[PDB]
């Protein structure tokens, strides 16, 4: 078997209005499968959409639509957008999907017989327009009264809340704390940034874990609970084993998930990263079920004003951005701008300017000026490649090879920018190197014509070089390089063919007519 590699970006809620926030995410996710099955891994890349609950009844209603009928259309919108990103996802995980409402059912039900869920009332503070509960901490302008709290305001929408007491399901998560913190002990590597674990066992293991309520009476667009229909199954649950439903997990055909269990990453936004480290392997565990090798938190894609959303004013479409702007730009300025264990930030200002320096300038400048040349030159005809005969080019083609080492960790370790701009500090060094070699003096002199060709040789090796390493992020630029200088054979666009500096042994004809990488 080729070793298999399953990774997953969370399931997304249709509200409607998708953020660069949401892109970078599937973008992400779609780098890290694309790179994977470079590497020659069996790849499954699972995205989808968390369909149920009281405001998609709500959304539903006031649109004037059935709740599936609502869905449906902002789903094609979703999967248009990821189409269009050119997402290069395995499969689309509905809640709304039988094999995955028959999951959910089947785990709670399960759950409920081995006793780790059980009914008692959950109490707190609600905010009906929000569809959410705060905590006494979380308030805005509390209300105290003798030293107790009696009301206050939602930290989100700020509309005031009220005590509510309900019956829920609970299941039981802090029997397995201590198994969760030998897991962690175990697998250091669990939670990336790893920073992040100590935040999250001082300011939530330890306290310790609550009792999770995981199904609510008050809505009825969801799944119900099979032996209690007036429960319905809340996020947890619901949302957290889209992730192995989506496998055919106990459906009659579980290949996929006794091929693909346990996840290698699953990638998320901060704001759900606890949930993952946490309550979803306590989860699996109650299951019985391996527990994932990875969960990766990003940041947020904020603006000077600064987090990102309808409210504001401060809404990017990516959608217009990949019409504006272009599709391989959008792709890179996400990856680029989004430092591992950072925020990152939109400016159209910022955008322009690394399209233009990075893309046009320094990449799609350097394609044009060797083809140029190469056409000048030689009519077309670039000499084989035969060694390092410049003075530079010995130091050079380490650089090639240091490059991909140093991108390889980078892409490992998750750090994505980081394997950007190393790529970027040899694309800058290849166009220093035409300053240097000054092909167009050789080219006077006839007695030069092999040093000539040589030097030309390595301009092409490592653009060659940078298209590969690029195919993970970008979709366009790479083929189209390996188009115009006619490298035409599949290998040649591999990794195994970076492995040994100057891989065309053989005269080639670059294009007559090149273009720009980026317009
Ligand atoms: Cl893969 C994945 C994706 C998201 C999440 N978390 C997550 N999602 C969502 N989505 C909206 C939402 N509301 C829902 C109601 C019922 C069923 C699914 C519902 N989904 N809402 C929350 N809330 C946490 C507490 O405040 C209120 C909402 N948490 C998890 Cl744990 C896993
Ligand atoms: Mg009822």
């Amino acid at each position: 078997a080729k070793e298999t590699f399953y990774i997953t970006t969370p399931i997304y809620y249709p509200s409607g209005n998708l953020h660069i926030g949401h892109a970078y995410s599937t973008v992400a996710g779609d780098v890290i499968a694309r790179y994977k099955r470079m590497q020659g891994y069996d790849v499954r890349y699972l995205t989808g959409t968390d369909e149920h609950g009281q405001k998609i009844q709500e959304k539903a209603q006031k649109a004037g639509k059935t709740e599936i009928e609502y869905l449906d259309e902002m789903i094609a919108g979703i999967k248009q957008l990821w189409a269009k990103l050119e997402i290069s996802n395995d499969d689309f995980i509905r809640t709304t999907e039988e094999r995955h409402k028959h999951v959910v059912e089947q785990v709670f039900e399960r759950l409920l017989k081995q006793g780790d869920i059980y009914l008692g009332e959950y109490e707190g503070w609600y905010s009906v327009p929000d569809e959410t509960y705060y905590t006494e901490s979380q308030l805005v302008d509390p209300q105290y009264e003798n030293g107790k709290i009696i009301g206050g305001k939602s930290p989100d929408s700020g509309h005031e809340v009220e005590l509510v007491k309900e019956e829920s399901y609970f299941f039981n998560i802090s029997k397995y704390t201590d198994r969760l913190l030998e897991f962690y002990d175990q697998n250091p590597d669990f939670i990336q940034p790893p920073s992040r674990k100590n935040e999250m066992i001082n300011n939530f293991i330890k306290p310790g874990l609550a009792d999770l309520a995981v199904s609510r009476t008050s809505f009825n667009w969801g799944v119900h609970v099979p032996s209690n229909p007036k429960h319905v199954v809340y996020v947890w649950i619901d949302a957290l084993v889209n992730y192995i439903s989506a496998l055919g997990y106990l459906s009659d055909d579980e290949s996929l998930f006794n091929k693909y269990w346990p996840a290698d990453i699953h990638l998320m936004a901060k704001e759900i990263v606890r949930f993952h480290s946490i309550i979803w392997p306590i989860l699996l565990m109650a299951l019985d079920l391996p527990l994932p090798k990875k969960v990766f938190a990003h940041g947020w894609i904020l603006m000077k004003d600064g987090k990102m959303s309808k409210s504001k004013g401060n809404v990017v479409d990516p959608n217009i951005l990949i019409d504006r702007y272009g599709l391989d730009a959008t792709r890179y300025y996400l990856m680029r701008e989004l430092p591992f264990g950072s925020d990152g930030v939109f400016t159209p200002e910022a955008f322009v300017e690394r399209t233009n320096f990075d893309l046009a300038n320094d990449l799609g400048n350097l394609v044009n000026r060797t083809i140029s040349m190469v056409n000048k030159y030689f009519d077309g005809e670039l000499p084989a490649y035969q060694g390092p005969l410049h003075e530079l080019d010995e130091e050079m083609e380490a650089m090639a090879l240091e490059t991909v080492k140093s991108y390889t960790e980078s892409m490992e370790s998750l750090q994505f920018s980081v394997a950007l701009s190393t790529v970027w500090k040899f694309i800058s060094r290849t166009n220093k190197y035409i300053d240097e070699t000054t092909p167009w003096v050789l080219a006077k002199d006839d007695s030069q014509k092999d040093m000539l060709g040589n030097v030309m040789a390595h301009l092409v090796e490592n653009i060659r070089y940078a298209a590969v390493l690029l195919r993970p992020f970008l979709t366009h630029a790479p083929k189209e390089i390996f188009e115009q200088l006619n490298i035409n054979n599949p290998q040649f666009m591999e990794f195994s063919s970076l492995e040994q500096y100057g891989v065309l042994t053989e005269s080639i004809m670059v294009t007559g007519q090149p273009k720009p990488i980026f317009p």
